Formats: structure tokens, C-alpha cells, sequence
């Protein structure tokens, strides 16, 4: 009662490393069979000269599959191999595999030979136990199961030719029936002993020219082959990526027959197509290609090809297009169906369909071929539309048929929010498979759907991918990073800076994401009775606007709180939250303990009050003494207000007193910064008097007060009085102890972490340099606005981007609006970018370690 | 929607060749793990002496199974093994194989090693095709379904340990899902070289004992074992036997685990306990044995019952018992789910549980060993009633577990119909096969359903089986009769004689047979209101009664129509009819062109018209010479009558001819037999005017007549006069003109073909003797009654039982009422009564065969 689908592919095939390869090397035409002594000499025992078989055998990344270096030795290649393909189909599909770790999937792997387990114990007084475990044909399922964590069936069957297609079709009923929510489904075939091939030769099916010559005159037997192919298949509501729906999917036997068990019947064949179709309920006119079983045999060419013709041909009006991979390929015996099942999917995923080769003439004995109903493929035509069919028959008399129908979703319309800049991350063993993925994501920079998979399998733990990366797309500056990430956990901390840090354009360039933009309009409603609207303070700034010291209060406390919305909807939990002054005011909302409208009416009944009294213009030079110094060297009724760092104390008071360190700062070396803000003596005694007006206004909007945590460090509250009465919510009380107390922001810093990560929450990060000098030099400080910036949308990216670096996992696909479910077709393939830490060789069986009658 | 049966069974274990053996051994304590050199030697290599394996090893009965003899030597042993019980669990389940000759049924094999595979491909210079064929994982199932002619998968399937239950719970969900009528599951191990155990040593596995000290303090490992069982799976409806309803079947895997690959979990064992019995709505109370997995392991045992006791112990207030069958015969590793669910079916059909061996004292890390919750069985003890689980594990960590509830059908109430004598056929490659198959019928003579599922059985085909035999039990006389049947189609011929062989109490004996009383009964209403009823003529029969000659004229018509219905019934058509006389009359019906009423009607009206007028007394003498000779040696106004034979000839006329050759019997051999019926001179001159008033009551009976068929051969009518109008139809004229024409017994008897099977239709069969030297003598003879027998009843089953030793099938279940669909619980086993033709010896690898490391 679920529709069941192909999620993902990947494969190692003759002369194919990746899939892309494969489909190269099946459109380019090339041979890939080949007459080299890359397995055993050239034509010894009588066999044919010419065979299909792998690039390379002897690479494994034994420390992400985490197996000891004496138990790979001692594997089965095959199944080193399996494990590798197995994980590029997951990533493949774009699903991370820690979402399957504990559900019931099934595997099902198709087997038919164990040659490494025979070479392995050939030696009874020099043998391993690790043998029995790496080579056993039981263990090419139950291995996959116990290294991705599932808990479905793990079953490896055996049915001659036709066995992958039968692992297809039993992962078809698995998902089909509501047992399992998604399979794995496996093919492989290694060529090892020639004993094997002696064997084939002598039973008639071998080629002596080691060529399958499908549907040709010539036709004298097949090929043999090697391969590794893995498909993913899911239900699909969890699929992120579609390139077929399985229609139905079924089997039968032959049965007894007069003339041999080996012998093909075409009877049984037709009646399972037409039994097929009939209970999928499709016609047969919608079907317009079928990939045949095709091995190029004397007797089983018009066998099939007359039972197709049977089934499908009978009243059509069109020709039916067939096809054989085997033809450009071999015969792969136990993985036959999952390699035609990876030629047809990137046929239909590159539009066109891949010829045949060694096609010269008809057999005489298919009357279908001579008419025209059935139609050759030996060209690169266009694929128009319809069904596909697969079918692979054993010669044990097995036949399995599948019947899938492609998926035509078109590309997406133009919006809006394409033309703004996306971030990709990326990860992997080496700094070169973080290049690869790098620079692919570069080249495909419009396309949205494929950079949302790549950015879901980037999520990885450091201790299995050392190497990450990042790279800002859509951009003007680009460039990728990578570097190495420490391993090990690194916590969070949020400070957001104070007053002094505004401009013309406040978080305009980054107004065009919903969320900030849905933050600052939930702002407005909220200060929009009182006479005020911060839309205009960002669209309509000039500079009689933020010399005002409320318009620039609540255009502070907005951004930081857009800021903080942005984070929270990227998934981070800050660890620590410590604040300067307003800052402060919006760690309540970076803790919880306050909402938006009590900080926005908190920041401007400040401002409100502070602009409603008048006291004497104040000053906040900047001296280049430490704090215990400023005390003495002050005059009374002059006091120290910001203790930044060791050597940076704000000083507060009058102009007279202002013009009194003019002097002294030409002695020695003391700074002159004298930057003001409204000429006001904020954190000094002037206001003493303000708090009773302003504590009056503020009891009636934090009324009821939430307590603070104990991950908000309070930085106007010593380190003695934090456990006392007024420390311990954030009351009206608090808020106005702030502006009546000295900024302590050196105490607070000395709190911090070895290893911590620093993200200031600022419209201008002038607080940089100052947590540079005053935490541990192991820490990490993240900016995320900067003033007068061309792009701040781009600058807030590569913030997120460098904290993907650190260690944090943080997904940028929560900024933008979400993807449409199935991809369009034609989005690039995933798992040929996927790159393994491959230095090491591992020992592969040889010719000499099997028996010759010596 | 579904329900699955368990059908059938067999099997061949460790020095158990039957089932029976089988149970014998578990039951008897006997420890079936020996110390003998029947595969390698003592203990080389280091290796435990002990190991359970089967008595032989190279019978297979070839020519059955159509294989030739040079394949057969090259063939895997465990596949001609698996052939053979394959054939007897089907025989077992009561079901004949050619009912399935065509059908969707599946065939799953659990298999995990091929030796001989290897062993057979060691020399490349000396090899075979046919090794390829008969030693291939997936011929294991494919053979299977080639020879039993299954059109549904064919999947061979390696799982681990649990490879032969996952096959079992693949053919559940077939049945289950309605894809499949019927499955078959087997399981298969032998032990051929000895460096898969050196591996299995090495790997820690083996104990050093060669004992399965299962929930034992002293386990620290298992025993290799061998076994070879298969089992008939089918919906309920098709089911002869019922073994157990499978309730629940299914299966997990345990995923990742931090101990290792190899290390048991018991949660999700529980897990999947768990999940099973409640999807299946059986609650925990209800169970009463559990068969786990038991391999006798240090960390295995405590897992897997702490897992128990979890998933079941709970809330019970019950012991729950516990076994293991691998203590009592050893661990075969991908057949040990079957042998397992086989020691369970035996232990339910004889109603008392097969003890443990090995248990001394109890695993001190398992605690409810120790306070009763579970309870190991270690003395037999009878079966009260409930569910029993079966779960088996693989070292993988496949864990598979199914739930069946055995069934409780009671012995049927008695009947009238189970003191009446029944017939019992049987066949077999060899005499010794039919005479157990009959010994062990007689031993079982009160048991109707085993004796119906034997009859079932016996239907094949005389050159798969040419040996044929049958028995009547229930009799007085008895005796088997045994022969070898000739190959080759026989025609069946019908012969009914005519007058003369009435008696006092014609077929009371057989009145007893429910079709024949209905057929008296039919032809009673259809004379009923002409003033007759046949029953008393039947019970209330004394000589007063068949001297007349209507009673007689009924009373064989009647007897005849229903001889002819209980035949009909058998499932038998005749090839050719021939009649004499009032025989000719019943051969209407025998030919079908007449019915009931107008062949009973006519009978008693030919009798009504003769007692109507009245003619002068005749004779009916018989002489010793030919037809020629009698026509110049009578009187005139004398005829010749009957033309029995070429020396037989019966004479018509008066008293006084009939006195004239009294004095001609003296001279020469002449014989002097004047037998009479009623002193009348049928086929005779002095009834040319019986037949116009008899005409005329006929043409009110069989009116629009039916034409004869060419089958039936006139006996009334000359050869030249065939194709004539008169005798082309069955008419009124037809009638008439046989009492006024002469018999004509001889002419159509030479066109009885050679190997004709004569069947006699005649109360008493006086024509025995003419038969036996009328014909040609390559001709058969069956009489069907026999006059003042005292139970005619057994008679007839003889005569049925002997139509079946000449090659004819005829099941006698159908004259007896039909037994009830689901036989009861304690029937005796069929699969050890089927025995072979195991005369020739065939190669088996032998320990040399594989590398030593030289």
C-alpha cells in the first residue's frame, strides 16, 4: 500500500571507478572488456583471452568501517568494496546515514561465488579465525547490517543470473508491505579462480571471441564480468531524491522442461510480463524501451525476444526500443540486473538513450527484428517518454521482471530568493574530497535542490571526517576553505556588544531573509503604538535619524534580537551568554528569561527616560590604564565605567574633566579616544535620579519576572553578589542596577572556556579586538555584522561558514524557504564526488593460491 | 489472509535415517554425536573427536528422478539426499506430487557451504560441465523445482544459523500474502573437509568435548552436526495433515553492538519475541514450551534466556518449559531450525516431550533457572496444552522466531460404515516397498484417515513405480498380493452376462455400500408403482420368489445398473462394451444412451409380455459342438441359440428334441447340460409373436431414442448388418429383435484387442470359462461376484484391488464415505514407510580431496 522508489545508486564497474565513468565509457562506445593478464595469464587452460574486470581490487578505508588492519587483510574484496558503494548510495540518495541508525531497514545482497573464503583456507596449520568472519556469504549482508546499525532483514541469497534482480524484488515487497521503511540492495562479482571460467567453457557458455554479440547473427555466448553496484530503495515520503517508481515487481520458474534444465523457455517468461503488467495495471502501449536479458546465445536470443514480442508486441502501432548492456559490458552472472538497472537510471537521468554494440545483422530466427516492431537501440537517440522494463533470467530457470516508471519532475520556476548568495559545506577523510565537493557545488552554483542534499550530508562527526570546508556561492569574492577540525566537543558563547556600534543601514542587506525580515516587522507591531516604526529607522535612514538616542536603542535591540532568531531557527544552543550594557538587556532573550516586546519597550522606555530628564553632557574618553590605576587618577565625583581589559577603562564625567586627560594623554603612552554618544554620562552617579521614573514604567512590562540561568554570566553584578536576591531574575530591578553600575567585562571574560567558540551578536563588531587581548588565545572569535559593508549577507555566510569550521554542526538550509520534495531530473550525481583515504594496499587473493592438479 | 499449515515431513538426521528414528533417538537419551573416522580422521589438526553425522551418504535412486548415471557421480550429495526427502515430506503431507505439477508453489533452501563444489574443480585439465549443474548453491533449489515441476521462486538463501527458519518465514509471507498455494522449505548441512572446522576452532566456537552442554555451567561451545530435512508448507484448505497452525513469523537484526559481530544481544531478541506475539494477538500466558536456540555457549545461554524471561516471564505465574535439541544430536548450522521444529511436531504428535541430556546443574548467571520461572524438561513428560516458540540465531545476528499452535483433533465418534472391510493399494520401486507399505497398513486396519491419505498416494504411473500391490483389510481371509505391472496402456472392456445366474440373496452382502442401496432404491420407486418392489425380492427372498421369471428379469437389471454405478463412481470409463442377452439390455445404460427408469422398464416388461402369453415348455440344452455342426444335426423347427464358444453352443426347442439328444450325449464327448430357466425358449421361432404386443408397450418408454456408441458392440446383430438403421439407435425395434434373433457371443469377442482387462458385471460369473477360451489368453479376467459367497463385499474389493495390479487406476475412498478434512493428532508417519531403490553406491568427496597445506 506504499509507493515504492530509487533513492540512490552507486557502482564499480569494468573500467568504471565511479557511475559517472560508467556512463561514459556506455555512451562513449568503448569496449570495456579487455585482453590484459590483470588476473590470470592470458589464454591458459583454452580460456578466452578477453573478459571485463575492475580498475582496482586492492583499496579499502579500514579506519572509517572501523576494522582492524590484520582482520582487512584477511576479507573478501568484494565485500571491502560493497561497504564503500554501500555508503556512496546513501549519500548518493541525499540522506545522511545517521538517520537510519536505529530503524528497520532491510539488506539484501544477490552472491553466487565465495573464491577468497577457499584461498583463505587452503593452509590448515597456518589459518586465522578472522577468515570465517570476513569471507563467509552470510557475512556480505550481515556486515553492512552491523556497520550502518540495522535492524531489518540481512539476507544474502544465491539464484544463478538472475540473483540481484531477485534481491530488488524482495526489497520491493519489504517496503511494499509496511514491513520495512527503506532496503539496501546489492550486487557483486569478482573473477578470481579460473577454474570457474574452465567450468563455463566446458558447459557451452562461454564466447570464444569473449564477446556478447546481442541480437546479432553471430551470437556464440556471453562474457564474463565483474561488478559492485548498490541501490537505495524507500518509501516516499522519505525520499529527498527520485529517479524511477518501482510499478510492480515479480517472479516464476520454468518448471520441468523436455529439453534440459539449462535450457531457456520463453512461455514462462511471457506469461510474467503479461501477469506483471495486467496486476500493475498498465497497457502495454505505454511502454516504449525494455532492457532484455540480452547475453548473446544461440538458443536464448529468439527465446526471449519471440516471448517478448508475445507479450508486448501484439497490437502496439509503435516499435518497442530493446536494449542489452551486457553488449557494451559482459555478463556479470550475480550482478547483471542492478548493472542494466544503473544504465537505464542514468539513461533516463541524461535524456538519451545508450546504444548497443556488436550489432551488425538480425537473427534470422526473431521474425520481430526483420519488421520493424522491435527496434535495435545501436544509436543515441532521445528518450521520449513511457514505461522501462528490466528483466534477468537465471539459467537455472529463475526470471525476475521489473516494471518502473521515470520521473518527469521539470526544473523549478524562477523565484526571488535564488538571486541571494547560499552557503555549502562540506566534509570528508582528505582536504581533497572537500575540494571535490567544493568546487562541484561551484560549478552548479543555480542549483538550489542539489546544494540542499549536499549541505544535509555534511553533517559528520569530526573523529570520521577530520577535513572540513566551506565556500560562499552566488557571491563576489568566493573562495574555498578547508582546514582541519580539532576534534572533541567546543562550547558555544554568545556576547553582544553595547551602544556606539550603529551606522547608516543597519541589517538592510541582510532584510531579504524571511526570518529576520519576520523579526523586524514582529518588532514594529510591537513599538508601533507608541508612536514608533523601525522600518523606516532601516529603509529611511539618514543622519538625523540615529544621532536620536531611542531610534538608535530600539534599532540596536531589534537587530541583536533578528540576529538571535536567525541562530535559534539554525539549530544552536548557546552554552554561555554574557552581555555589555544593552547587550545585556538582549541576553534576556538570548536566555529565554524575556520576550521580544518586554526587551524592544525595555530598550525604549530607557531611551524614553533618558531623553525625558537632563543632566550635564557627558564624556566617554578612553584611557590606556588599568582599573585599579583609574581610581586614583581620577577627580571626584569622576568615576571609571567600562572595565573592557586590562588596559582599556572608560572614563565618565563632564566636559571639564573631559578636557583634564586631554593633557595627560600626551604624556607617555595614553589613548585620546574620546567617542561619545549624545554627550551623555551613562554608568556613572549622574543618573541616580533617573532609575525612580524609569523603575516606575518598566514595573508594568516585566511584570511577573522569569529567573535568569545559570548560563548567563551578569556582567553589573559582582561576583560576590551573585547569588543574591536581585541577581537571580531578570526584574525591573535589574535593568535599572544597569545603568546605574560600572560594565564589569573582564570578570565575566575570565569565566570563559579553554576551547570555547565566540559569536558576537553585533551590527558592528568593534568588540573584536578587545576579546582578542582579553580571553584565552585558545578561543575563536566569530563576527557576523561589519559597518559599511557592500554585502553584509554575505559577511553573516562566512561567519556561519567558519563556524561549521570550529566544530559546530549548523545548517544554513533553515534560512532560506525549503526545497520542493522530489529533485527535478538531470540534478547532478552525488556519488561519484565522494572520495575515501586510499593509501594503503590490502592483500588480494592470486592465481597461484588455487588448486591446478598439481 | 491466509492461514499456513505445516503439511508434510521428513528428514534425515545423525544415525537417524527416518523421522521415526529420528525420534527414537531424541526420546531414547541416545547421545547421536559419535568418536568414528566416517570423514576424516580421529582427531587430526587438533580437532574435537566428536561430531554428529548421518548414516550414509552415496544411495540415491537415480533413474527415478532422471538423472544419468555419469551427472549422478558428479552430483553434490546433499542435493540427492534433499531430491529424496523432498519426494517423501509431500508423500507425508497425503498429497499426491502430480496435484502440484503445474501450481505457483515456492521452493526456499537454507544452505551455507559447498564442498563438494570445490572438491569437483580442482583439476582444470580433468573437468566436467556437469559439476557446474549439480553442485551450484542455486541448482539446490532449482533442481528441485525442474523436477517437481513448481512454477513459483526457487530461491536458495544463507542466513548464518538461522538459515533454515528465515527460509521458512520467506514461504510464510508467501502463503500468507496469497502469492503462493503451497511452499517448500528445506535445510541442508554436511561436513566434508575439515578446514571449515579448524576455522570454526580457531574462531572459539567448537567445544573441546564435542558436546552441547546446553544451560549447563560446564558449556564452552557446540558440536558440528550434519542433517538433511524438508517440510510441505500450504494454505489451510488444501491440507490432507495438520501438523501446527503457524500463527506468527518473523525476523530482525541486531545492528551495531560495541562487543563485536560475533556476540549475541539479547534485547533485540526480546525485542522481536515481543513484537511477534503481539502482532499476532496471542498473549504470553498461553505458551507452554519454548525450543530456544541452546548451542550451549558461556554468553550466549545467558542472553538469549534473560531475553526470555523478559520478553515472556514476566507476569506468568507458570513454569515456563524449556529444550534444546542440539544436546541430543549436536548443531547443524544452517539446518538447525528445522531439526529443531522437527523434534517439536514429533514431540506433539506422540504427546510426551523429548528430554534435554547434558543438564546437571544450572547457569548461576541466568536467576530464573534458579527460582522455577523457567524449567528445563529432563525427563519425559507429557504435553498439557498451549503454544510453543521456536527461535533460532545466527553468529551474524539474524534472529528469526515463530509461533505455532499445534492442533487437537480428537479420534471421530464410530460409525456403522467403519466395521464394513476396506481396500488398501500400494506402490513402490521395489517389492520390499509395497509389502511395508501393506504390513503397515494391516497394523493400522481401525485408523479410515491413514488408510485414505494411503490410497491417496498410490495413483503413479507404472513405469515411475512397477511394482503394485494390494490388501483388504478388515476381512477374514486377508493377504497381500504383490506383482510387477507391465507399462503400458490397457483398454478396460465391460461384459454383463444374461440369464441363469440369479441365486437366493443377490447383493445383500454389498448392500451394506451407501451408492449401490441408492441405485436399488432409484430402480424400487421406478418399478414401485407397477405393483414391484425389489427390496423384498432382495431381503425377503426365498425359492418361491426368482422361480418367477420377472423377479428375475428385475433382480438382475437392477443389480447390474448398480454394479455399473458403483464403477461410474470409481472413476472408471469404459473402452468397450459387449452384452448376451439381458446384459445387452443393461449395456444401454452402460453406454449411457439409456437411463434408470426405461432399462428397468423394459427389463420388467419383456418379462410381463413373456408371462403374459403363454408357448410351449422349452429347453435350453447345451451340446459339444460348433456352430456349423448343430445347424444339420437338429431337427427341424429346432435352432441353434447361443454361440458361447467355439465348442459350446446351447440348443432351443421342445421337451421332445430335447429328449432326442439325451441318447446323442452318450455318443462321443458330447455334454448333457440342460439347464432351464422357467422352461421358456427364448432366442427360438416360437417367439416371432411375442414381439408385436411387447413392441407396442415399449414405444411408451423409449421413446426418441439416443444412437449407440461405436464402443458398443451388438451382439444381437451381424457383423455385415453394423451400420444399418436398425442398430444404430437403441430403440424399441432394437429391443424386440434381440429375444427373437440368435446370440452372437463369439464374433464379437475377436475384436477384443490384445491386452485388454475384462471386467465381469454379473451376480454370479458363470461365463468365466467361456471368456477364458473365447479370448486371447494376453487377456485379464476379473469377476466381480460370486454366487453363496458369504461376504460378496470382500469379493468385489478384490476384484478392485486386482484392477489395480493390471495397470488400471481405480481409487476405492470414493465408495466409502469421505473422511473429515483435518486427520487427527497421533496418525501414524507416512514418510518412513517410502523405501528406494538404493542398489548402486555413487562418488562422495573424500578428506583427501581438499588442500592439506602441502
Amino acid at each position: 500500500m506504499e509507493e515504492v522508489v530509487i533513492a540512490g545508486m552507486s557502482g564499480k564497474l569494468p573500467e568504471s571507478e565511479n557511475l559517472q565513468e560508467f556512463w561514459d565509457n556506455l555512451i562513449g562506445g568503448v569496449d570495456m572488456v579487455t585482453d590484459d593478464d590483470r588476473r590470470w595469464k592470458a589464454g591458459l587452460y583454452g580460456l578466452p583471452r578477453r573478459s571485463g574486470k575492475l580498475k582496482d581490487l586492492s583499496r579499502f578505508d579500514a579506519s572509517f568501517f572501523g576494522v582492524h588492519p590484520k582482520q582487512a587483510h584477511t576479507m573478501d574484496p568484494q565485500l571491502r568494496l560493497l561497504l564503500e558503494v554501500t555508503y556512496e548510495a546513501i549519500v548518493d540518495g541525499g540522506i545522511n546515514p545517521d538517520s537510519l541508525r536505529g530503524t528497520h531497514t532491510g539488506v539484501w545482497v544477490g552472491v553466487s561465488g565465495s573464491e577468497t573464503s577457499e584461498a583463505l583456507s587452503r593452509d590448515p596449520e597456518t589459518l586465522v579465525g578472522y577468515s570465517m568472519v570476513g569471507c563467509q556469504r552470510a557475512m556480505m549482508a550481515n556486515r553492512l547490517s552491523f556497520f550502518f546499525d540495522f535492524r531489518g532483514p540481512s539476507i544474502a541469497l544465491d539464484t544463478a543470473c538472475s540473483s540481484s534482480l531477485m534481491a530488488l524484488q524482495n526489497a520491493y515487497q519489504a517496503i511494499h508491505s509496511g514491513q520495512c521503511p527503506a532496503a539496501i540492495v546489492g550486487g557483486i562479482n569478482v573473477l578470481l579462480k579460473p577454474n570457474t571460467s574452465v567450468q563455463f567453457l566446458r558447459l557451452g557458455m562461454l564466447s570464444p571471441e569473449g564477446t556478447c554479440k546481442a541480437f546479432d547473427t553471430a551470437g556464440n555466448g556471453y562474457c564474463r564480468s565483474e561488478g559492485v553496484v548498490a541501490v537505495l530503495l524507500t518509501k516516499k515520503s522519505l525520499a529527498r531524491r527520485v529517479y524511477a517508481t518501482i510499478l510492480n515487481a515479480g517472479t516464476n520458474t520454468d518448471g520441468f522442461k523436455e529439453q534440459g534444465v539449462t535450457f531457456p523457455s520463453g512461455d514462462i517468461q511471457e506469461q510474467l510480463i503479461r501477469s506483471l503488467y495486467q496486476s500493475a495495471g498498465v497497457a502495454p502501449e505505454s511502454f516504449e524501451y525494455i532492457e532484455a536479458h540480452g547475453t548473446g546465445t544461440k538458443v536464448g536470443d529468439p527465446q526471449e525476444l519471440n516471448g517478448i514480442t508475445r507479450a508486448l508486441c501484439a497490437t502496439r502501432q509503435e516499435p518497442l526500443l530493446i536494449g542489452s548492456t551486457k553488449s557494451n559490458m559482459g555478463h556479470p552472472e550475480p550482478a547483471s540486473g542492478l548493472a542494466a538497472l544503473a544504465k537505464v537510471l542514468l539513461s533516463l537521468e541524461h535524456g538519451l538513450w545508450a546504444p548497443n554494440l556488436h550489432f551488425h545483422s538480425p537473427n534470422p530466427e526473431i521474425p520481430a527484428l526483420l519488421d520493424g516492431r522491435l527496434q535495435v537501440v545501436d544509436q543515441p537517440l532521445p528518450v521520449r517518454g513511457g514505461n522501462v522494463g528490466i528483466n534477468s533470467f537465471g539459467f537455472g530457470g529463475s526470471n525476475v521482471h521489473i516494471i518502473l516508471r521515470p520521473n518527469t519532475q521539470p526544473p523549478p520556476a524562477p523565484a526571488p530568493h535564488a538571486t541571494l548568495p547560499r552557503l555549502l559545506r562540506a566534509s570528508g577523510r582528505t582536504p581533497e574530497a572537500v575540494q571535490k565537493l567544493l568546487e562541484q557545488g561551484l560549478r552548479h552554483s543555480q542549483d538550489l535542490a542539489f546544494l540542499s542534499m549536499l549541505n544535509d550530508i555534511a553533517a559528520v562527526p569530526a573523529t570520521a571526517m577530520p577535513f572540513r570546508g566551506y565556500a560562499v556561492l552566488g557571491g563576489e569574492r568566493g573562495g574555498p576553505e578547508v582546514q582541519q577540525v580539532p576534534a572533541g566537543e567546543r562550547p558555544l558563547w554568545f556576547i553582544c556588544s553595547g551602544m556606539g556600534t550603529q551606522w547608516r543601514g543597519m541589517g538592510l542587506s541582510l532584510m531579504r531573509l524571511d526570518r529576520f525580515r519576520d523579526s523586524i516587522l514582529r518588532s514594529d507591531e510591537a513599538v508601533k503604538p507608541f508612536g514608533l516604526k523601525v522600518s523606516q529607522l532601516l529603509l529611511s535612514t539618514d543622519e538625523s535619524t540615529f544621532d536620536d538616542i531611542v531610534h538608535s536603542f530600539v534599532s540596536l535591540t531589534a537587530i541583536q534580537i533578528g540576529l538571535i532568531d536567525l541562530l535559534s531557527c539554525m539549530g544552536l544552543r548557546p552554552d554561555g551568554i554574557v552581555g555589555h550594557s544593552l547587550g545585556e538587556v538582549a541576553c534576556g532573550y538570548a536566555d529565554g528569561c524575556l520576550s521580544q516586546e518586554e526587551a524592544v519597550l525595555a530598550a525604549y522606555w530607557r531611551g524614553q527616560c533618558i531623553k525625558e530628564a537632563h543632566l550635564p553632557p557627558g564624556a566617554m574618553a578612553a584611557v590606556g590604564l588599568s582599573w585599579e590605576e583609574c581610581k586614583q587618577r581620577c577627580p571626584p565625583g569622576v568615576v571609571p565605567a567600562c572595565h573592557n581589559s586590562k588596559d582599556t577603562v572608560t572614563i565618565s564625567g563632564p566636559q571639564a574633566p573631559v578636557f583634564e586627560f586631554v593633557e595627560q594623554l600626551r604624556k607617555e603612552g595614553v589613548f585620546a579616544k574620546e567617542v561619545r554618544t549624545g554627550g551623555m554620562a551613562f554608568h556613572s552617579y549622574f543618573m541616580e535620579a533617573i532609575a525612580p521614573p524609569l523603575l516606575q514604567e518598566l514595573k508594568k512590562v516585566i511584570r511577573e519576572p522569569k529567573p535568569r540561568s545559570a548560563r548567563w554570566l551578569s556582567t553589573s553584578i559582582p561576583e560576590a553578589q551573585w547569588h543574591s536576591s536581585l541577581a537571580r531574575t531578570s526584574s525591573a530591578e535589574y535593568n535599572v542596577n544597569n545603568l546605574v553600575s560600572p560594565v564589569l567585562f573582564q570578570e565575566a571574560l575570565w569565566h570563559v572556556p579553554e576551547h570555547a567558540v565566540v559569536l558576537e551578536i553585533a551590527p558592528h563588531a568593534l568588540l573584536q579586538a578587545v576579546l582578542k587581548r582579553g580571553l584565552k588565545p585558545s578561543c575563536t572569535i566569530i563576527p557576523l555584522m561589519k559597518k559599511d559593508h557592500r554585502d553584509n549577507l554575505e559577511f553573516f555566510l562566512a561567519g556561519i561558514g567558519r563556524l561549521h569550521l570550529s566544530g559546530i554542526d549548523a545548517n544554513p538550509n533553515a534560512l532560506f524557504p525549503p526545497v520542493e520534495f522530489p529533485a527535478p531530473r538531470g540534478t547532478p550525481l552525488i556519488s561519484p564526488l565522494i572520495k575515501w583515504d586510499h593509501s594503503l594496499a590490502w592483500d588480494v587473493p592470486a592465481a597461484e593460491d588455487f588448486p591446478n592438479g598439481s
